């Protein structure tokens, strides 16, 4: 019973997170084998954010300007590497909690954990999504850069993200692992503007099964659509394509609660016209979509 | 920049989450030291929920009928004792992870993480409150009972709640570390229904402060209220009273926006009177009311 926003735990993370220091800049890196990974911009001051050159900056670091620190203890520092926007700090010590894992590129609209962390220490967990913008919407302070997203499956943590920066507009950029950007993002201080923030439909459907295999059913109704149908509506209120790939991920949903996909796309489509009138959805007055398919599954199955 | 509804890192409560089996009942138990503390239920099998005596039943059960197992190994139960409505299973080896706590009784609107576990895994971590009329909205499937509630002050883990039930309108009861329920609820399948889900005021605002922070200040007005004034407009639209303990625990969010509380309160009575007006505030449609007056600063602030 209950539909919460649920994070993965976070042990397993925790125990990967380091304070990386350059010059005056303090942040967080991944420590993962005898490899830290963290962002790039470490190495920049206030002045150097502005128009900086990575490569040309770099020359100036040697081994011994990254400072690394695990817990209360330095970790010694034998080589260092640029790739693409992220930071690789050798060090001499492989981390004895190092847990399975992998460095997954997500696509947007793939939900994963944040695990924010502060001069390497965790301060708390949240879900988060990819957005179609390839933004996300976290909570990150100065000080929160290299935090990074992830997923776990049993015992295997595949790393998403890594925090660089916030737009002007509060919201949030990023790389994966290899340091490649989500979107077309760059780690420098200037203007950097999101495009539309659409509405995942996909999850908001894998949603409305949760809310109804939870009870909250009133929003079921007599009709059914097509998936072009749904989709000049879904157009109209900045809703992503439906396409018949989640159609086909839905199917689960679909099969244990006995609700048509097309169907539960008419009943989305009655929320868009006619609105929530006052009513809520698993304790929500909006159309949640930071749950996919899977997410829904795992929740309502209890998966460990 | 952002306002997420946070969690604490669960890494430290990992570390204490093993299986209880009793018969054919498994649940969850949380090892600290070397006891083993698990909702008493674990020795009812379905036909025992409904009027069980549990000091009856706890008769026909030894020490070696408590299968501990904390990751693939088993633990030895050298004692076992009731105390209220857990069970507290002594066992031979003291937990090595365990972490520095203490066991607290929370007071409603007071937040908290819960660790759900099943089989003794964890599963995922998220964000509750302590309701008004003692329940609390989880998500907690079979299998899940003995997963804890809990918050952390630097490195002390505070462990508030112990999930027990799922009343039959799907909302949880439970009890605090000492076995005593939270509210009026029993640990037995009868007709336990919950009082009035009011909203809870100080955090309502808190959130607002919070929303004030990060940006979103379209809802701020130019009026102002008294305490009386606001309390029968809160009474009217089920808002907990707010009194002046409140306004003080408030006064650091009021100190660092320079808005105070009452011109707060003003805009929070306007948003109940008029609505959102199809608006949101921190991406959401409705006043969010489980972030309390702390998580709001440690929130803004970055406490680790
Ligand atoms: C906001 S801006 O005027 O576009 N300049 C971004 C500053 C640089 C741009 C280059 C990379 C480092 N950031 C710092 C940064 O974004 N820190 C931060 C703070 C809060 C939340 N998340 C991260
Ligand atoms: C729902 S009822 O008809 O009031 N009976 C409650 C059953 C017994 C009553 C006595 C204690 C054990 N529960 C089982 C229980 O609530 N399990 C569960 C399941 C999902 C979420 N959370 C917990």
């Amino acid at each position: 019973s209950g539909f919460r926003k649920m994070a993965f735990p976070s042990g397993k993370v925790e125990g990967c997170m380091v304070q990386v220091t350059c010059g005056t800049t303090t942040l967080n890196g991944l420590w993962l084998d005898d490899v830290v990974y963290c962002p790039r911009h470490v190495i920049c001051t206030s002045e150097d954010m502005l128009n900086p050159n990575y490569e040309d900056l770099l020359i100036r670091k040697s081994n011994h300007n990254f400072l690394v620190q695990a817990g209360n203890v330095q970790l010694r520092v034998i080589g260092h590497s640029m790739q693409n926007c992220v930071l690789k700090l050798k060090v001499d010590t492989a981390n004895p909690k190092t847990p399975k894992y992998k460095f997954v590129r997500i696509q947007p609209g793939q939900t994963f954990s944040v695990l924010a962390c502060y001069n390497g220490s965790p301060s708390g967990v949240y879900q988060c999504a990819m957005r179609p913008n390839f933004t996300i919407k976290g909570s990150f302070l100065n000080g929160s850069c290299g935090s990074v997203g992830f997923n776990i499956d049993y015992d295997c943590v595949s790393f998403c993200y890594m925090h660089h920066m916030e737009l002007p507009t509060g919201v949030h950029a990023g790389t994966d692992l290899e340091g490649n950007f989500y979107g077309p993002f760059v780690d420098r201080q200037t203007a950097q503007a999101a495009g539309t923030d659409t509405t995942i439909t996909v999850n908001v459907l894998a949603w409305l099964y949760a809310a109804v295999i939870n009870g909250d059913r009133w929003f079921l109704n007599r009709f059914t659509t097509t998936l072009n149908d749904f989709n000049l509506v879904a157009m109209k209120y900045n809703y992503e394509p439906l396409t018949q790939d989640h159609v086909d991920i839905l199917g689960p949903l679909s099969a244990q609660t006995g609700i048509a996909v097309l169907d539960m796309c008419a009943s989305l489509k009655e929320l868009l016209q006619n609105g929530m009138n006052g009513r809520t959805i698993l304790g929500s007055a909006l159309l949640e979509d930071e749950f996919t398919p899977f997410d829904v599954v795992r929740q309502c199955s209890g998966v460990t």
